[PDB]
């Protein structure tokens, strides 16, 4: 009837998302024109010429390199309905003091649909990034999508497990120093590492050691770490502070499944990583006739809006792309299974 | 019929179908009615 | 040594397929003429017809 109760905007309901991988490591992105896209990793090793004087001429130089692998596909396919018959009712948006036509409301719900599709794109791409810097092996499988296995080339020294007879749990919470193990694991890191990302619970038993107490561990301790955490806000990334020559990172990012939540990290794991570890956001080609019509097969993403004829006029929203998140060198990280 | 070409020699037609799998057809249609006037004008000698 | 995009490959497939369909039309077209001036009779019979 006559109500005239001014009700403003409602909630937003964004659960959690902080990549920290597709925003820090994979800064390289290359579309595909061929399925067989190659990436080489030269295992260079040159010694010196210790004693040779310009009278005792001897050995000549030797070239180096020749290791390369390819991994084709990548993919995603988030289509959604337009719901033409529900555009009449008002959203939680579109305040009752100011309503509008369902046609522009259709535009708004299309914006919502594409935004949610890109949300799914991020949530799936981040799982590929998790596989990449979590094992050095990546398995893209599902229904209507055959499994695809990518052994990125990770060495088993990069897949250390705390599992043993002392791991951390039955050590001394007061006097034991875990630094020794930290340097032991950073030894076979294939370069200097400076980020040691913890799990939300993996850091709980880590700080249980009192050798963590004397570390700086200040909310203002670093320069790159603080700005990375700030631009990665969402209360899923917690840069604890500095551990001396390395920094304490605790990553608690999550994604929604079909309807349920899941933490991108397991309970007790840690990674030996370098700030300049370069990775790939490389993309494949669209396997759609429409894309080939304008030759937009090679692209990062691929939006599409279309409508079917007949008695039920049904519009739809589509995105096609082929995410193939990869890394230049898997060995730059060491996936230590904490225990 | 929509283009008033009900009578023609041949008929090409290219068209893409929508849906989750996208794919397009190229099509040829025609109505050959090859005929000769007078049958007795030729004698088909089956050789042997 | 010189590849292309699958898009121009799709164009090549389209042109080739058009050529094949034109050839099939030209070939099947002579069937009726062969029947006509080979017997004075002809049979326009085949599946989907």
């Amino acid at each position: 009837m006559y109500t005239t109760a001014q009700l403003l905007a409602a909630n937003e309901q964004k659960f959690k998302f902080d990549p920290l991988f597709l925003r820090l490591f994979f800064r390289e992105s290359y579309p595909f024109t061929t399925e067989k896209v190659y990436l080489s990793q030269i295992p260079g090793l040159v010694n010196m010429a210790l004693y040779v004087s310009p009278i005792v001429s001897g050995e000549v130089i030797r070239s180096r390199g020749g290791s390369t692998s390819e991994f084709t596909p990548g993919y995603v396919k988030p289509k959604h309905e337009v719901n033409p018959q529900m555009t009449l009712r008002r959203l939680p948006d579109e305040d009752p003091q100011n309503l509008a036509d369902p046609a522009y409301r259709r535009r708004r719900i299309i914006m919502q649909n594409m935004r949610d599709e890109e949300l799914a794109i991020a949530q799936v791409e981040e799982m590929q990034a998790v596989s990449a810097v979590l094992k050095g092996k990546y398995t893209m499988t599902g229904e209507a999508f055959d499994p695809v296995e990518v052994d990125m080339g990770r060495s088993e020294e990069n897949n250390i497990t705390q599992s043993g007879g002392t791991e951390w749990s039955k050590r001394d919470k007061s006097t034991y120093d875990p630094t020794d193990d930290i340097e032991a694991y950073a030894l076979n890191a294939s370069g200097v590492v400076n980020i040691i990302v913890f799990d939300p619970k993996g850091w709980a038993l880590f700080r249980s050691f009192k050798a963590v107490k004397e570390k700086l561990d200040t909310r203002r301790g670093s320069n790159s770490e603080l700005e990375t955490a700030v631009k990665d806000l969402g209360k899923a990334v917690s840069y604890k502070g500095m551990y001396g020559d390395v920094a304490i990172v605790v990553y608690s990012g999550q994604y929604v499944e079909n309807g349920v939540k899941k933490n991108f990290l397991p309970d007790n794991t840690m990674v030996l990583g370098n700030t300049q570890a370069r990775g790939l956001r490389t993309y494949g080609c669209i396997q759609d006739a429409d894309a080939q019509r304008e030759g937009i097969n090679a692209s990062a993403r691929y939006p599409k809006n279309w409508v079917t004829t007949g008695d039920p006029a049904r519009e739809f929203t589509m995105i096609q792309s082929a995410p193939l998140m990869l890394l230049a060198d898997p060995d730059e990280f060491v996936s230590v299974q904490l225990a």
